[PDB]
């Protein structure tokens, strides 16, 4: 498949570095060792899957290989979000394991190493996220400097620098909604389109078409047809964090509520709450954010479909996918494209993991 | 001087890109600004005054401003090193100064946030880390496309390539090398070559020759040159962390010995005190890297010169300045590179601070 062929440009890429930087010693390769089965150890590669189809709406072939690696710098770099994420989190587990800095704090332990444990797995975590974003970079540097026109590298560049600068700015806005406690759906809706709306639809598929032609008029169109999916993409989410089947989603019943994030979903809640039982806008407004029972968590969910809050995020998405689809099907790109970005925007509107 | 019009051309580009994030909110610009505070706020401007010297050592003019912005990423490249590095070291201040997650958990407290403001400030120093590092390497691919020869172009990644790479392997054979309690002279030596030789002196030269001409002769003698200046300078820094008045230092008096660093000083005093006392020997194993007393401190400092472990750290000191002028002064290059370089090599062999 796509993915696996970008998958597979990474893999031969990231053996190449590994190989190189063995003189560093047999820890520092445990770690690059780590970083490879962490980045190669599964995905459905979304961003490099956008990346890709960006690149067909206006290309009048497929990509070369150096091309899918460009593509598979947006999976790299996707660890090193993921990794200080889970540091910022502070979570214990990812998909079923453990995080970094539990799997170094482990290794610490198992050494009977000395300092705290949870101390070096803090760094090491830090360090690793780190080398997943330098090594990303790289990527970009090595692909644009020995396979694309000098025209095509200084769109990439700009997409690369817009991609990186989104993300690090939805992250420190999330963390600031959090700790401010920023009811308003407007502050969840920023958020989102710089942690979602950009960082995974819309400048992945900017940096296909960048890595193309220069095609001004499709890089707008797809930030449009980005900010629609994205959005319809985290209300998905937002609707599976709350009311999503663990068995299904592999996430604890009610997760975001548990992790008190700032999400559309319960902004729209309090909203909706505010104007049918003050009081329950009153709950909500008193429960977000703290330590939650289990009995509380199903309470604050029942509240949420109660006062509507689901309906409406469901009214979203399907309103933001018909948006989408039709700013998609009115687009001057190939019908190839179209089908293929089709089948994307109703995966992600409509799914259950 | 030279590393004012390198901090000019860095401030320039800070200020366009932080007017280029604006419309992602006051917060996320208040986190901008202090990058900027924290980056323009001073410093002797090592590493970009060893790019420019490399520059003028094979070039027959003097650079263009935006080759000194190149260089300038250099010292935001560090920014975002030393912002990791406390919170690796989990240290309070720097340089008289809260750090970056001191100063975030107080702006959390400030404001009656929610959440553990400490959380918040570690994760806020990570993200300030992180948007240093995107950025200093947005600063080499854009001057790269911009400025640069695509064989300039070339060499200068391969150059950013080694120094991100060294750097962070540096930083994980440091903590390893203090959770393993690795007491070798090697081991520490190992380190100091990618922290201090590769990071501060051989790579950064490096930058400088490889944006101005193809001169692998000159490259492959900066290699020689900064392991000797580069392990001259990390030893300078070793005896000011032990034996440093704090008043010229502006460290804590025996610094190295209470935050526990694997040190070549130290490690090279436990091998003179197994020659000469094996129970002084027992006395810094069973000491190093645990919570000491200054009464201890004074104590392990006084036994560290005993066993002549910092007449041996000036003596190797003044052996590699020495090798390294005498490589500076038979080499291909300007004879004002020659005197330049020998001035820092004779300041970071020979300081106080
Ligand atoms: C891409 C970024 C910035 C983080 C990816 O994790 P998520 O965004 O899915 O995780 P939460 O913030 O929901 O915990
Ligand atoms: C460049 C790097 C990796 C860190 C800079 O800080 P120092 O190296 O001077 O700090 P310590 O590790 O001695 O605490
Ligand atoms: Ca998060
Ligand atoms: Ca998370
Ligand atoms: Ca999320
Ligand atoms: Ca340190
Ligand atoms: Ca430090
Ligand atoms: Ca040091
Ligand atoms: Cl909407
Ligand atoms: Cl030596």
């Amino acid at each position: 498949t796509m993915a696996g062929a970008i998958t597979d440009q990474l893999r031969r890429y990231l053996h190449g570095r590994r190989r190189a930087a063995a003189h560093m010693g047999s820890d520092y390769d445990g770690l690059i060792a780590d970083l490879e089965d962490f980045v190669l150890g599964g995905g459905k590669r979304l961003r490099p899957l956008f990346a890709y189809w960006g690149w067909h709406a206006v290309a009048s072939r497929e990509p070369d290989p150096d091309v899918l690696l460009l593509f598979s710098a947006l999976e790299l770099l996707h660890a090193w979000a993921l990794v200080h994420d889970d540091l910022i989190d502070r979570s214990a587990t990812r998909r079923g394991r453990p995080t970094a800095q539990l799997r170094y704090a482990a290794l610490h332990r198992d050494r009977d190493w000395r300092g705290s444990p949870d101390q070096f797995g803090m760094s090491a975590a830090i360090l690793l996220g780190d080398l997943a974003q330098v090594w990303a970079d790289d990527i970009v540097s090595k692909v644009c400097q020995s396979a694309l026109a000098p025209d095509a590298q200084r769109r990439v560049h700009r997409v690369w620098a817009d991609i990186r600068n989104e993300v690090l700015g939805g992250q420190y806005l999330d963390i600031v909604a959090e700790a401010s406690a920023a009811e308003s759906i407007e502050s969840a809706m920023n958020v989102a389109t710089l942690k979602t709306a950009c960082y995974t639809v819309s400048r992945p598929l900017q940096l296909g078409t960048a890595a193309a032609a220069d095609r001004s008029d499709v890089a707008a169109i797809f930030e449009h047809f980005g900010a629609d999916l994205g959005v319809a993409f985290q209300l998905r989410d937002d609707v599976l964090g709350v009311f999503g089947d663990p068995a299904v989603t592999g996430k604890p019943s009610g997760d975001d509520l548990k992790s008190g994030k700032r999400t559309v979903l319960v902004a729209e809640a309090v909203e909706l709450a505010d104007r049918s039982d003050p009081l329950a806008a009153k709950l909500l407004r008193t429960s977000i954010g703290t330590r939650l029972t289990d009995a509380q968590v199903r309470e604050l969910r029942t509240v949420i479909e109660a006062v509507g809050a689901r309906a409406a995020a469901e009214s979203r998405i399907a309103a933001l996918t018909q948006r989408a689809l039709a700013t998609l099907a009115s687009a001057p790109i190939n019908a190839t494209a179209k089908a293929g970005l089709s089948e994307l925007a109703m995966m992600a509107a409509n799914r259950s993991a």
